């Protein structure tokens, strides 16, 4: 197996740093600078042993063909009118991204409007966000290379799909609000930077501010509506109200499902969009989210969590805004967590509800909030809708482990509503009724009882010899639902493996508190939850120790890594994509700030104790018994990953090979594969996700020793 020699990585004993007393080691500290030759030579000679241990065994040239055969199928979104035309985006099956259409009429041929396809010959430029002006007449669009989160607004106007003069740099995290004259839209960008701003950069993002730029106009000329010097971390995102009266502000700092809700009633501004608006701060805290639905005049109707762990609809007066006053439309649910609304029809609210981790669609009335139609729908996900407040119809996309998708509509203005079929697609080859999806629920250390989803061929033996791939992310609120893998299903057929997913704690699966069991001093829970998730395919048969794959990518990166550091013995391979490795550190690169609300902050020593015992890059350790060794691994990440600066897998890797890699009972890899043009995974083309998904399947093939089945 092992026909190579991990590559020599200077160790540099001297870097220890203080934390409360508890001195810590940092020697491959010098990974953090990307732009260093050391760093450089260090990724170099990592992927030199990576690759051709990947692309050794045919069985990766097998599935990779597999793959671009399977994965070649018709791939739609909804149907979204903005103005007096329809726009929807699609793929035609393996172009690296989906095309925006265009018509005029839903029966009428559809035009390509925007191709980010001819933006670059790999296909890395991508959008990243988008907003029509009111009147559908004009449109923004952001645009991101090779992965990274930083944008380019560019503008068009629809009529004609021309291009316009109008850029916008510096764009990140941003919001992109058109007011309703159309003179303008609003959008968040950053302070200038020394140093690179590609998404190659570790540089902390700090004082985001509110802009509103003029059609027509230079970016300089841009105005600031809104900013908050005091605080750095504070994020002000901002929307018009449907009527366009109101510009509403949500300020977050973190990743809390929280917000300050300031509104600006702009028939109230001296002379229009001038400079710092006249902000009327409602809601002037950080101790509940609220999430605009809709208003009809003073009343504003918000989605919100606010001693609402499963959240409800509330009615927020302007004119009485003290939460005495406040109206409940819909309460909140004593187990179902309402996901989002929409307004549509004028007065037709759209529910869509997570039961059991299993989504539900429902249409209520705007006045009374009383249930007037369920939208039939199997076990599965809704993972697409259109249908705003001036709209009188909607469009909805429902997938599941084994159905591709399929989008419905339903015209609103009907006495008695049929929602039908509007497009469906099929994959010929992998056969849905060879298969089945069950559902269980298995206790946690702590007697909690965690959901877990487990996909399989019909009628086999639970005698344990399969191979299982068992994936979990475990929080940020993040319900992990039931979605189509076109690569896990290969995985079943092609390998005969057993897919599973576990709702660990951290996830929002069973709302805030859901949450909050999988946060801070209770991080631990999801590991715990996840390793008994393990322990349970293995006690009813579905798999062994040494058949069993996990796979986590970012905060399921660091779920894998944690659980390999801790239950060595439990996994026979372990995939870990963009993974948040420093514990101690995350903090102080890009984003990372924003996730102390998560995993808390090393700056306190209360938060360092809690940290300390789980960080990935601080417990590699030797097992203990000789009969055991860590499983093998393969940490991907990307050079524009800015999102989890890469560094979190260059130290992490560096550490398991000089502590693990060097024993003698280490028979199992430990390698690392970094990707050019590439970042987070948003955006990235189907060429690279297909390059993507044939190493990891081929690495588990590989070292379990999995024989293809044609
Ligand atoms: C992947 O799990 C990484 C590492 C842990 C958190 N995370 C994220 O990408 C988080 C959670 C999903 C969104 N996110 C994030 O940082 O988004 C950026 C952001 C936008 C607006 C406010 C705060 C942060």
């Amino acid at each position: 197996m092992l026909s190579f020699q991990y590559p020599d990585v200077y160790r540099d004993e001297t870097a220890i740093q203080d934390y409360h007393g508890h001195k810590v080691c940092d020697p491959y500290a010098w990974l953090e600078d990307p732009d260093s030759e050391q760093t450089k030579a260090f990724v170099e000679a990592q992927n030199k042993i990576t690759v051709p241990f990947l692309e050794q065994c045919p069985i990766r040239g097998l599935y990779k063909e597999r793959m671009t055969e399977l994965y070649d199928y018709p791939k739609y979104s909804c149907h979204f009118k903005k103005g007096k035309r329809y726009f929807y985006f699609y793929n035609t099956g393996l172009q690296n991204q989906r095309v925006l259409y265009v018509q005029d009429s839903l029966e009428g041929e559809a035009r390509v409007f925007l191709d980010p396809n001819i933006l670059s010959d790999d296909g890395t430029v991508a959008l990243r966000g988008y907003a029509f002006s009111e009147d559908g007449e004009y449109f923004a669009y952001g645009l991101s290379a090779s992965g990274s989160d930083w944008v380019t607004i560019k503008f068009m106007k629809v009529d004609g799909a021309k291009e316009l003069p109008d850029v916008l740099e510096r764009v990140k995290f941003s919001c992109m609000a058109w007011t309703h004259d159309g003179k303008g839209m609003f959008y968040n960008a950053y302070p200038q930077q020394d140093g690179k701003s590609d998404g190659t950069e570790t540089s902390t993002n700090l004082h985001q501010k509110l802009y509103y730029h003029v059609l027509g106009t230079d970016q300089s000329e841009d105005i600031l509506c809104a900013e908050f010097p005091d605080e750095p971390k504070w994020m002000g995102g901002a929307e018009l109200s449907d009527d366009g009266r109101y510009v509403l502000l949500s300020i977050r700092e973190g990743c809390d499902p929280v917000n300050r809700l300031w509104y600006c009633d702009l028939q109230q501004e001296s002379n229009g969009i001038t400079g710092i608006l006249k902000w009327v701060k409602l809601i002037d805290n950080f101790e509940g989210e609220y999430d605009y639905v809709t208003n009809e005049g003073t009343v504003f109707t918000f989605k919100t969590n606010r001693h609402s762990p499963n959240y409800r609809l509330i009615n927020i007066d302007f004119t009485d805004p003290e939460e005495s006053k406040w109206k409940v439309l819909v309460p909140e649910h004593e187990k179902d967590v309402l996901e989002w609304v929409a307004c549509v029809r004028s007065n037709f609210l759209v529910l869509c509800y997570l039961h059991d981790v299993k989504n539900t669609l429902q249409l209520h009335d705007l006045a009374t909030g009383a249930l007037l139609k369920i939208f039939p729908l199997e076990v599965g996900s809704v993972v697409g809708y259109s249908g705003q407040k001036k709209d009188t119809e909607i469009f909805y996309q429902f997938t599941s482990f084994l159905s591709p998708g399929i989008i419905y509509h339903c015209d609103l203005t009907k006495e008695e509503l049929e929602p039908r079929v509007f497009r469906e697609v099929t994959v010929k080859g992998i056969d849905a009724s060879d298969y089945q999806t069950v559902q269980i629920f298995y206790p946690s250390k702590d007697g909690t009882k965690i959901p877990m989803f487990i996909v399989h061929k019909k009628g086999i033996k639970l005698d344990g010899s399969h191979p299982a791939f068992l994936y979990g992310y475990g929080g940020f609120n993040i319900s992990i639902t039931p979605n189509y893998s076109v690569s896990r299903l290969i995985f079943v057929r092609h390998m005969g493996g057993v897919l599973a997913v576990a709702n660990i704690r951290g996830g929002g699966e069973y709302g805030e508190t859901w949450h909050k069991g999988g946060i801070l001093a209770n991080k631990q829970n999801c590991f715990d939850d996840f390793q008994c998730a393990a322990e349970y395919l293995i006690k009813e048969g579905y798999t062994s120790p040494k058949r069993l794959t996990i796979n986590g990518g970012s905060n399921g990166g660091l779920l894998v890594a944690t659980c390999a550091n801790q239950r060595p013995d439990l996994f026979g391979c372990v995939i870990a994509q963009v993974g948040v490795m420093d514990m101690l550190k995350f903090h102080k690169y890009t984003i990372g700030h924003a996730w102390t609300t998560d995993y808390g902050c090393s700056d306190s020593k209360q938060h360092f104790e809690w940290l300390i015992k789980y960080s990935p890059l601080h417990n590699v350790k030797l097992p203990e018994a000789d009969d055991i060794q860590y499983p093998s691994m393969l940490l991907l990440t990307a050079d524009h990953d800015d999102r989890v600066v890469p560094l979190h897998s260059l130290k992490f890797i560096a550490t398991l090979q000089y502590i693990v890699g060097r024993s003698r009972k280490q028979n199992n890899p430990l390698l690392i594969h970094v990707d050019t043009k590439a970042g987070h995974g948003a955006g990235k083309p189907t060429a690279k996700v297909i390059e993507e998904v044939s190493d990891m399947f081929a690495f588990i093939a590989r070292c379990l020793n999995i024989d293809w089945i044609p």
